[PDB]
């Protein structure tokens, strides 16, 4: 084989614990290379004489390039070194360690995993790992104050086309009149973009943390919301910036003001005095030259308390969690800390990031529970809605992002179709319903958590921003109630199968020319597997299917009973269509 | 070429800032697949269409299976993304990105390092990136005081040949009467091994941390040691065990005592109660079943304050570093927090672990500053002493340890021969002065900080513990001078040629045949050029000098001068000799 190709590590996403006494390991080669891998391990002060005990790496899956091998270590001591055994398609086995690569064991050295502490076993909240999570852009998603509407707002109609200086209305209030509707949706969370008081549009220039803007509500009206919510099952998750603030923070106007003479001055990144300028700025600012959005010294001890006491205030209204924005731009031990805080105010409060690279950095356990998964995002875009890959790539891709991280983090990362800053999933699928319906199919059956952008679900669309931010169509005649009630549907699929919330990943099946694609979803005996034709033709496809699996499935969209004949199960589906086949267990 | 093989990642030691603007980036590729290496990078915002900055990777090295690329990114914005250009032997251009190889830029993607904090610069002590230190086994150095000799001490003479639980004496007022001899050999730096009150001989089982074991001295006699050490320009360096204590420790004796309602039971890991007996162990320890050695639970925020409490004690009696003892085994946050601690009380502390595998999970910048260099000294004793590896193996062996960690961790390791637990150096030389020389030539010469086992300078040899640990040889008649003088000048030329010291390292020449390994060390324009003949026979070399790194040299031993003709060097060594030509820059 090609040792070259091989790796592993002793940290990271290749190595990490799922218990106190559990470790779990990777090792990828290059694909087709490797047909068995082999774990030999033992405590790390076990004698040189003893048997070393034997865990089997079963293939976890298969990219572009790569297979990845994965097993499970038991170390009832919380310390382990092994060696992995490998062995290709000719039979040619070879012992991989710390040390290198050797025919002989000893020479390969060993790996080591020191000790498992179990503040370090990688821990997300429980009701994230099945949640189905809705996002409120709140300007356009309910007006349920008319008295707080911005000056010039423009009428709440679906032939409304929004332009950047645009206002509708939207609100809190609007928010709490519509809970009984997100209720029946099933959603169990929502994430809102920035609320803060802020003097612009958009609001991700920060006038005052402490307080919600005028033309959403206030903290009365927000404690009720979240109080409305919570008896309705829905969580409350904000976004917080805290990579810069607006202009108006007091401690810019301060700096402003005061120039050098300024208590504040270091709280934020300045050149040289006098502070300011029209496209022209003496102080660092979000991206390029943003004059309204001054960053924030988040290495300042001072800042640091000044936001931890943000967060603190926020969780004590009864919010369950954060969305972070720019969160790769603050630095490591404030994202450390603040975990810690959090954590140690509410065990359950989520902490999701928004970093558009890999995350790895800040999914290790210590920092954030998850991410945005935007690779989600551009294998169904392409896949799905352009038409750009097929399904052996998509399979890839998938694949690929998901040996990424922890499977902690992996499970939990926000498995978006579009945001306010993209055009809506449907247009980019040509205004097509059935490539869209498959899209979410699999959106609600994959591994990660669903994310549900309002509007999405009742048939909006819209070109990217502002286009994507159209007032909340709520004229019952006006919205796609078969699609309402299709998500409605897969929805409460989501919760009564617990392998599509925790259960693991496998490709089933992946046929580039019929572009049909199929994984399974395995927790305990449990499995469910779905099976995706992309293609506007009705195919027909063999799938595999060992008798210890099952050899009779139930479409639970359906009803449909199907069978396996000799360890194959024959599928015709009609054109784009779903199927989510569940093994009855 | 080989795209499975190819590797970088956008943080650890292949991506990491030396400074708030620059970027150090690495690559890593099969040996022989990349010629060539280019880096194409912008600040993270920039515009699609700006042209992007250019930056060549010169290959760092070679292992045995690898080579490694190095680049510098100049990032004023301290935000940067990249993409890597890679030429093949035919000349095929790849593309390589965070998106994967393409040979389109736009389709490779590219890696981002979102931000570069000041505060996430590894940043080490400057005196210790010149330091030589010499590690003290106590109890064997020299004895001050016989007021404070264990009953049963022994003859302090030559011909002494210690037993496992033999005493000799040794002491801290000793020590102190022996820093003359100290600062004449040059040294910068003593390293203790545990020297608080301990019931046992060898003091790992931490009795009180408070207290320096009365056989050694007390509090008065330890300042004395610190002040007379200090103004001879010599640091003080104590090992702490913070892992676990002893079961005579005042926490556990109590835990022993009132077992569950003892008030200290959380701060060990106690399976059952009663709390113990002999022969049989309900809590864990150090290793397997040692009773004496209870392991704390750093965890616990009580331990940790505990414990910190105990190094600001110390750290007040002016020590001016820590040499941890099984480090890997503590948690992370407590090895953060202790950083933050020790650095906020004395930024030039130094902190030092030993780790006997892969350290990068400690050597990011933000817990230790470097580790026990255990691969040099495995290097080292293969190559100079049993002869099982010849020079292009050693030149292997070398390179891969370096690519390791980032280079501020690389450049501070301890690069020792031997240790209290080993057999003397020059025993593994099998009493061969010549090899043993070549190899200190080497030690002094090469990245890294230099360890010098208390004896080995004046030719101290013996057979692993306890025949390594026998009492220093204080008669001038018994000590070998020519090789204290060799030492003392090694030490001078290290202090005046900065390159040995801050330098980068280059593999100049590696020949498998004639076993001749060569380096250049590299500070600005200087560079300086260790020759080493390693073998029982006198040759001649060619090395390659392109003019423009000069034309001229000086061995800085023997004040010979060399030239270069056409950019060749023609040196003649004698057997085991070992040259260190500076270019006189
Ligand atoms: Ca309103
Ligand atoms: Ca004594």
């Amino acid at each position: 084989m090609l040792l070259e190709a091989i790796f592993h590590e002793a940290k990271g996403s290749y190595a990490y614990p799922i218990s106190e006494t559990q470790l779990r390991v990777r090792l990828r080669a290059k694909k087709g290379d490797v047909v068995r891998c082999e774990v030999l391990y033992a405590d790390r002060y076990a004698s040189p004489e003893e048997e070393l005990a034997h865990a089997l790496a079963g293939k976890a899956g298969s990219d572009e390039r790569f297979d990845y091998f994965e097993a499970l270590l038991e170390c009832s001591t919380k310390r382990v070194k092994y060696v992995f055994l490998l062995t290709g398609p000719q039979g040619e086995a070879v012992y991989f360690g710390e040390t290198g690569f050797s025919a002989e064991r000893s020479k390969a050295g060993v790996f080591q995993y020191a000790y498992i502490h179990r503040s370090e076993v990688f821990t997300t909240p429980e009701w994230a790992k099945e949640a189905v999570i809705y996002q409120i852009f709140p300007e356009r998603f309910a007006n349920g104050d008319p008295s707080n509407d911005p000056p010039g707002t423009e009428q709440w109609a679906k032939d409304a086309r929004p332009r950047h200086d645009s206002f509708y209305g939207g609100d809190l209030k609007g928010v709490i009149d519509r809970l009984p509707y997100l209720e029946e949706l099933g959603v169990t969370a929502l994430y809102f973009t920035p609320i803060f008081a802020s003097p612009s549009h958009h609001k991700y220039d920060t006038a005052d943390y402490l307080a919600i803007d005028p033309q959403f509500g206030d903290l009365p009206t927000f404690r009720r919301l979240v109080d409305e919510a919570h008896r309705r099952g829905i969580k409350i998750i904000l976004d917080a910036v805290f990579n810069h603030a607006g202009d108006q923070f007091f401690a810019f106007r301060d700096v402003l003001q005061k120039g050098e003479q300024s208590r504040y001055k270091d709280w934020f990144f300045i050149e040289d005095f006098p502070v300011s300028k029209t496209s022209r700025t003496n102080y660092e600012t979000f991206a390029v030259q943003v004059p309204a959005m001054p960053k924030l010294r988040t290495e300042n001890p001072e800042v640091k308390e000044y936001l931890f006491d943000v967060a603190r205030f926020w969780m004590e209204q009864g919010i369950d969690g954060w969305r972070l924005d720019v969160a790769n731009e603050v630095d490591h031990a404030f994202w450390r800390e603040f975990r810690r805080l959090v954590k140690s105010l509410n065990p359950d409060a989520l902490i999701v990031g928004e970093i558009w690279h890999d995350a790895s950095g800040w999914l290790m356990g210590d920092q954030f529970d998850s991410v945005m998964n935007y690779l989600f995002r551009e294998s169904v875009i392409r896949f799905f809605a352009t038409g750009e890959i097929h399904a052996e790539r998509f399979d890839a891709e998938l694949t690929r992002a998901r040996m990424l991280y922890p499977e902690q983090a992996a499970q939990g990362l926000w498995n978006l179709l579009d945001s306010h800053d993209t055009e809506r999933f449907l247009t980019s699928c040509g205004g097509n319903e059935a490539k869209f319906r498959l899209a979410v199919l699999f959106q609600m059956t994959y591994l990660g958590t669903p994310l549900i952008y309002y509007g999405d679900e009742i048939g909006m669309a819209g070109a990217t921003d502002p286009d994507c931010r159209r007032p909340m169509i709520w004229e019952e005649k006006e919205q796609n109630r078969g699609l309402f009630e299709f998500y409605k549907e897969l929805i409460r699929l989501r919760h009564r199968l617990a392998s599509l919330t925790r259960g693991n990943v496998r490709s089933w099946h992946a046929d580039k020319q019929a572009n049909l694609y199929a994984f399974v979803r395995t927790v305990q005996d449990q499995h469910v597997g779905v099976v995706l034709n992309n293609r506007g033709e009705k195919q027909t496809v063999l799938l595999q299917v060992p008798e210890s699996g099952g050899k009779t499935w139930l479409d639970c969209l359906t009803g449909e009973e199907v069978h396996g004949k000799q360890g194959q199960l024959k599928l015709t589906l009609r054109p784009y269509q779903g199927m989510i086949l569940w093994n009855g267990r």
